[PDB]
């Protein structure tokens, strides 16, 4: 918070989390480690699925958007 180093933007292949790389091949795993695959959300997003959780674990929610997502245990119910 209160620290900005210029990096203010939105991407659709890049976890804003780390702001490393984030996309992947429809037939072709551009990351080994699974722990970082693009999991995508409800709301239409996508994060490394590790970068996610590591958010997640601090604030349930979409960086981005801010919109509630589900629980950090994934599957929310009422
Ligand atoms: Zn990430
Ligand atoms: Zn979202």
């Amino acid at each position: 918070g209160a620290e900005q180093l210029q990096n203010s933007a939105n991407d659709d292949n890049i976890c804003i989390i780390c702001m490393d790389e984030l996309i992947h091949s429809p037939n072709q795993q551009t990351w080994k480690n699974k722990n970082k695959k693009p999991k995508r959300l409800p709301c239409g997003h996508i994060l490394h699925l590790s970068c996610l959780k590591n958010w997640m674990e601090r604030s349930q929610t979409c960086p981005i958007c801010r919109l509630p997502v589900f629980d950090e245990k994934g599957n929310v119910v009422q």
